[PDB]
């Protein structure tokens, strides 16, 4: 780029019925500089974020030459081997360094080591429900991926890392969008094989996951099924952090439990088509069973999602976003233990300064 700044404002109150409640404001800095001219540019990147008490802050220097970048230091990673997580105040800061190139149009490779994580310790298996061990580390975290654009409509993706001493993971996407034919039909599709690997530290772990998303897109009207399966002993495993990149990935739920089965429904509407911009409106389903609980039983659970957004068109307070967010959640196992019910209100204001 030729650089960006971003003061974000984020203010986040929290409701979870099981009660519980929290209240928030935060502020992320973001700066990206350009790069220094000659050949090999040079430039830096800048973040810092104040919470409440949170303060944390982060630099990494960049390098350019041709269509290929180096960083080292603090990052966001956002990638099918992690995405980072966007749900709490101050987003989740790694370290490390990350080569991209995409010398061939098209075709684009990237690779990333992470050393550590703020959320200034050493990086996690997520384990926030049970199952895998809470603080299991790991040295480093290593990704490589490879995007090929087939066409305009079309791109596929290999990726393949891991946590160094917990997992080995490799994932295969497709992504798509076509006109048919007065709205756009979508499907992604998404596999994630992961295994054990090295001490094992978490230690033994085996899935395939697998989702696929359809959507079709008419006016502002979208209709989306997903379908969602684990396959082997293990829940998908993934970062603390993160969350898993997979189509029934909720607001409150992963639907990524051992052997877990699922399907989801979702409506998406935006109502500039009414007449009133920035206004939306979300509502998705995801029903999931077959669930390898350690009793030997079978569990069940389901998941409901409701969501609004509106971002206020003109004013002093133009392109401030108002989002409303609730969650219902229920199982037949460990009701007590994981039912809630949540309500998130956020609102958020990014002042560019540049
Ligand atoms: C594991 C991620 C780090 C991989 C090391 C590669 C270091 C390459 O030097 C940066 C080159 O900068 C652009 C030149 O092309
Ligand atoms: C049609 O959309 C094109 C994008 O497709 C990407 C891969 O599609 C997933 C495979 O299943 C497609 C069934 O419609
Ligand atoms: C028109 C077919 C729609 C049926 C949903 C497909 C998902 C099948 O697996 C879901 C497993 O959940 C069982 C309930
Ligand atoms: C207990 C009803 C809560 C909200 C009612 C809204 C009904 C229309 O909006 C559709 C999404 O709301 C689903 C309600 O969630 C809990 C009941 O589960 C129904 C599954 O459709
Ligand atoms: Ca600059
Ligand atoms: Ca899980």
């Amino acid at each position: 780029e030729d650089g960006s700044a971003r003061l974000e404002a984020r203010t986040v109150y929290f409701n979870r019925d099981f009660k519980r409640e929290e209240a928030a404001q935060g502020f992320i800095l973001d700066l990206r500089s350009g790069y220094t001219e000659g050949a090999l540019g040079f430039g830096v990147d800048t973040l810092a974020m104040l919470g409440i008490q949170y303060a944390k802050a982060g630099v990494a220097g960049k390098m350019r030459f041709s269509q290929t970048q180096f960083r080292y230091g603090a990052m966001l990673p956002d990638m099918p081997l992690l995405k980072y997580n966007d749900g709490r105040l101050l987003p989740t800061l790694f370290h490390g360094a990350q080569l991209t190139s995409e010398e061939i149009a098209g075709l684009r490779f990237s690779a990333t080591r992470l050393e550590r994580y703020t959320a200034a310790q050493d990086i996690r298996l997520h384990c926030k429900n049970k199952r895998y061990a809470c603080d299991t580390t790991g040295n480093r975290f290593d990704a490589y991926q490879l995007d090929y654009q087939v066409n305009d409509g079309l791109l596929l993706q290999y990726a393949q890392g891991g946590l160094r001493n917990v997992y080995r993971q490799r994932y295969l996407g497709a992504v798509g969008k076509r006109q048919v034919g007065a709205g756009k039909l979508s499907a992604d599709l998404r596999w994630f094989d992961s295994e054990d690997a090295g001490a094992a530290r978490a230690g033994k772990i085996d899935n395939r996951a697998l989702s696929l998303l359809l959507a079709y897109a008419q006016g502002g009207h979208t209709l989306s099924a997903g379908w969602q399966r684990m396959n082997g002993a293990s829940s998908m495993p993934y970062l603390d952090g993160s969350n898993p990149y997979l189509a029934n990935y909720l607001q409150v739920n992963d639907f990524a439990n051992p052997e877990e089965r699922s399907w989801q429904l979702r409506y998406d509407f935006d109502l500039r088509s009414v007449g009133v911009p920035g206004l939306s409106f979300m509502t998705r389903y995801v029903n999931g069973d077959h669930i390898r609980l350690a009793n030997g039983d079978e569990g069940k659970e389901w998941e409901r999602d409701i969501e609004l957004k509106y971002i206020v068109q003109s004013g002093r307070f133009k392109d401030l976003s108002l989002r409303l967010r609730n969650a219902t959640y229920r199982t037949d196992f460990e009701r007590s233990a994981r039912d809630v019910d949540e309500v998130r209100l956020i609102a958020s204001y990014n002042l560019s300064l540049f």
